[PDB]
Formats: structure tokens, sequence, C-alpha cells
């Protein structure tokens, strides 16, 4: 019977290849009394989840640790429930702890986390995301993505609505229906603008897979109205963090698809609850992420493969140097492929914690 | 034209005279962050907010980073008169962390009042200087609970907020003891802090009906997000139902109003992120015919003064402002006279009148 006898945290900062419109992460290490160690890594994206590195560090060390230390690994579901009830929000802090527990559970069975969760397949396709910009600049960026082998393109909108509308014209004459578009407004549109955008799209011949979070996260009425109006799948992102949020958008029919992110759910256990609710309601799920470390991408990919989720916006790997992830992931665009025979997730903190 | 040229903070830790226990947590202390904004004319203004992680998710460490590294660049160099625009732009950079926002909003109000040579209460339009509070009673076994209530009554409190929701069997059995021990000149407010399910809540209300008690409110009996159960309880109950954790901000207020999920909202500055957002809630509630009370976390007297100033300006007379009763008198005696159960603002204070710098070392 293994018990968790130690918890450490470390701050990890990673540079981005370009500016997006660095990554701050907290890593946590849990140590069993048999010597096995497990790791989880979460982003501090304050504008979205409200997490800060400083808050996460305090919460893990002073709040979660007293609950976790001395507890049996096999009691993890209860331990995490007890720990998490002491903290409102701070979902990224919860993610880090949840992931480290799964890392331990897998290592105790000498298998990968993906395998622990029931995955067989090793590979998932991601879109590439395109930052907000002027139409011309945006066409170039998309072209670069296509040349890089991506056929699914996430285009950021909502900053300049006229630009978003003009862009569709430019898109229609420069791209075939072999290129598949995903529009993500990040809450930037009102109800009327959203309806306009959808109509504009249909003025053209374009392959558009989804419209993501067009309005404010709390305007569930507008989401439900946009969903009924739309001939294109509507995705809830910020409208759904957790299972109770999922229940609300299901009950109010406010989306066709839920974008599950581990940094919103507070890790894998809660993400599994959302998927189960969505399955029962005939609502589809995709996975997404913050602009976060490859470790978070690997965890998210592991969850998706276990859950039969094939739609993914996992692009941050494209924003960072290959050598960061090359130990556990082969990115042959646009495929994210888990390496064989990893124990747990397969990443280690030696350079951060030890060297 | 005054510009904000400096922002500094300090942690405050205060011991409680007795243990505060709710269905959610137990504590002997208050952790708070204070913030100081300095104008280019040398005038300084202050706000103080609690780190109640189990409730608002705030931590001293998070608040510190948010205020000094996120909010500060937006605030620094800006004109005081631009406060509404500055706060809107700064706050949109941060999801949640409502207490960090409260600290900043309060310091801005302190400056606005000081620049007019008046109190914040005056700035907001208060006429009255006095508000009555209940005293709240920690969860415990029946006998301890009766004793704590007796202590409150002898201290002159006639409105008693009884925490419930930790042990449902105890909550039900307590109602018997209350009926025996106290007259109807004592008014009870029950607060479950989300600890009951729907069936238990109805049973508790049914149970109250079995006795003769003066019961003013039933506060947040179920989970903050179970708005359906809140609406069902509100429709079922002959006692006004109060939303606390279900309402942080104006959009939360809109939802509970639209869903008929409460009769009254408990406004707390640590949830609203300060006075500006609290005013918006009050306006929405007034339009909907929903009443408001003010409340607080177990937090420093500075937050109590700020909250009382707001209530007085908004004609809110129902208050759970008790933390003064849990801490040393000298922590509030600079700005407040507490003649239990009356919170009385001292006269002629400029801004809030917290007098923090005397005892705290503020740092950039």
């Amino acid at each position: 019977v293994s018990k968790i006898i130690d918890i450490k945290t470390s701050i990890i900062k990673i540079p981005l290849k370009r500016t997006f419109i660095h990554i701050d992460s907290l890593a946590v290490e849990l140590t069993l009394d048999n010597g096995v160690k497990g790791y989880g890594v979460a982003p501090a994206t304050t504008a979205i989840t409200g997490d800060t590195l400083q808050g996460m560090q305090y919460i893990i060390r002073e709040i979660f640790a007293p609950v976790i230390l001395g507890s049996d690994l096999s009691d993890y579901k209860q331990t995490l429930e007890l720990a998490f009830k002491k903290v409102m929000f701070n979902s990224a802090a919860k993610m880090a702890i949840d992931l480290a527990y799964h890392d331990l559970l897998a290592k105790e069975q000498d298998i990968s986390v993906a395998k622990l969760l029931g995955a067989k397949a090793n590979s998932i396709v991601t879109d590439v995301s395109i930052s907000c910009g002027n139409v011309a600049e945006t066409i170039q960026n998309i072209q670069n993505g296509v040349e890089a082998n991506f056929t699914a393109i996430k285009v950021k909108t909502g900053a300049d609505f006229n630009r978003d509308i003009q862009l569709l014209k430019a898109l229609d004459n420069e791209f075939s229906k072999n290129i598949k578009f995903r529009f993500d407004a990040n809450q930037g549109w009102n109800l009327a603008q959203t309806k306009q955008f959808i109509e504009e799209i249909n003025k053209y011949s374009l392959n558009v897979e989804i419209i993501e979070q067009p309005v404010k996260y709390y305007d569930i009425k507008a989401m439900a109205e946009i969903t009924k109006f739309s001939n294109i799948p509507v995705v809830a992102d910020e409208s759904v963090f957790d299972a109770k949020d999922a229940e609300r958008v299901i009950d109010e029919q406010a989306c066709n698809m839920i974008n599950i992110k581990l940094a919103k759910t507070g890790g894998i256990l809660e993400a599994q609850k959302i998927k189960k609710l969505a399955d029962s309601a005939g609502i589809s799920c995709m996975v997404g992420c913050m602009m976060e470390s490859p470790a978070g991408i690997l965890a998210t990919a592991s969850f998706a493969l276990a859950e039969d989720i094939t739609v993914a916006d996992l692009d941050p790997l494209d924003w960072v140097a290959k050598d960061l992830y090359s130990d556990y992931i082969t990115f042959n665009e646009p495929n994210i492929i888990l390496k064989d025979n990893l124990k747990g997730f397969g990443f280690n903190l030696a350079e951060n914690l030890y060297f």
C-alpha cells in the first residue's frame, strides 16, 4: 500500500517561437513511500482561469499538501475530493495535482497514462491556430500553416468584426474545401454580429467545422439562440469549465460541442465527468488547451485518445522548440503522436528540480 | 488632476477570539492583503480584502501578484478621475480573484473621498451613520451552540445568525433547543453555507414550522450552482431565501432574478470585487423587487467599515457584519464605535479613516 510522503513544486518558464495574440507553468512532484515519483504541469493563465503561479504554489503547498501527505494512493478519488473542496476556482492548481496522481497511478502499473486511461491509439490530429491580424497578414499566416501540412485551421476572430467579415471573402477565393476552418471569437461578438458572420459564411463556399464561443461565457441564452440559428456546430469553451457547467449548457441546449480543457476542468477526473454527461446528451466533445507546455498537451492528448475524442486544438507544440517535447511526442504535422513505452506521462523534471 | 504614482501592499494577519466554524471550513484567524495607492499630490488611499480561498478562491500570494504585476501597469500614471475606465480595463485582465479586485476598488474610493475632503460614506450619499448587525454562531453540538447564542444575547445582539449545514441531524435537533431557550424577541437567520440538499432544506423549513421561532432568513441552503433547487426552495418556503455564494456579481444577480432563485441577495464586497460592482447588483435587485442585505467574509474591520459605508448609502438595513465581535476592539476603534449590536461610523473621517500606515509597512 503506497502512500504519498512528499510534494514539491517548481516554476517552469518556456519561450515561444513568436508572439501570440512565453509560457508560465507550475510543476508539481508527488513522491510515494516506495520511491516512485509523479508529475503534473499546469499553466497560469490568469485572464482565463484566474490562476497565478504564486497562488498555485501556495494552494498546493499549504492547502492541498496537508490533505494529501500520508494518504494512500488507492484513495486518490476521495483525497482529491477532500482537497479540492477547500479551494474555490484555481482550476489550474487542481489540474497540476490531478495529473501528478495519474502519473503515479500509471507508473505503479508500469504503463503510460494513456494506457491507464484505456487508450489504444497513439495519434491525434490538431489544427493550427492563427493570431488576430489584418486580412492580408492573416491570409499569409494561414498559407504558412497549409504549407506546413495542417488542413484544419483555427482562425482567431472577435477583435475587429469588420476584419472578421472581410476575411471570409479573402478566405473563399484563396482556399478550397480541403482546408477546414474553425472560428474562435473568444467571446468577442454580440448576438447580432455572430448571426451576421454565420450568414456571411454561407454567402460563400467554405468548409467550416465549428464556431467557437462567439459570445460572453455567461450569456447562455445567446449561446442557445446562436446554436438553434446556426447551421454550423457551435462550441462552448469558456461557458464550460466543469461538469456542472456542462449540465447547464446541456439543459439549456447552448452548444453542439464542448471544448474540454484540463486547465479549466482541474484535471482528468473532472474532464471524464464532462465527457460522460456530454455522451448521454448526444453532445460532442473536442479537446483544447491554453498556450501551455508540451507536458499539458501530452496529458490532454492522453485523455482524448482514451475518450475517443478526435477533434483537437493542440497547436502550442508548434509555438515551442522541438527538443522540449521530443522525448515523449513526435509532432509530424498535423499529427501529435505519443512515443512508445513511456512510463506514466514520460516527462521528468530533472533539469528544473535537480540540475 | 491627480495621478496615481505608486502602488504598495502589506499583509495583515488577525487572530480570532474564538473559533469560526461553518459547513465549509474552520478557522482561528483572518489573512488579508492591504493596498495603498499614492497620488502625485501625496494623498494616499487604502483598501483591505480577505484571502478566503475556500469561498472566493483568493490567496494573499495571488492577490499580491495580481495587484502589483497585473493591475499596477494599468493603474500607474493614470488620472484619478479615470477610475471607472481604469478599473474596467484592469479587471478584464483577471478572471475571478474578486478579493484582489475589492482591495483596489476600495483604495480608489478612499482617494475619491479624500480628494473631496469627505468620508467614503458621505461620498456615496449616506445620510445615516449607524447599522445593526447580527452575531453569527459557529457550527457545533447543540449545547455549545446554545451557550454561544446566550453569550451573544448577553452582549446585546438580538439577531442571531446560526450556522448550519455541517451536521443535518444536529441542525434539526437544535430547533428544539432554540424554541425552549429563547423568546421571539430573538430573531434567527440560518445559513447552511450550501451544506444541505433539496430534501433536507424542505424538511428543515417544515421542521421550523413545528415550533414557534422568529425566523428572518434561510441563507444559501444548497450548492451555489444549483439554481433549480434554489428556485424550488424559494417557491416552497414561507421564509425569505437568501442567495450568498450563488451571487458574486451583477450577471449572477441577473440569473437568480431570471430564475426566481431567491427573495434576497447577500451582497459582499469580497465577492463583487468592490463597491462599483456592488452598486450594479443593488440596481438590478431594486428593479426586480428583490431585497438586499450586506454580509462579509470573516474579515478585517476595514472591510466591515467599507461595507457599512455602502449599505448606509444604499439604504440596506439588514446586515451580517459580525467580525468586529470576533477581534480585538483596538483594531476598529480608530474608525468605528461598536455599541453592540450597532456599528456606528465615527465622525469627520476623511476617506475611510483606516489609519493603516501607522501599524503596517507598505512595500512596492
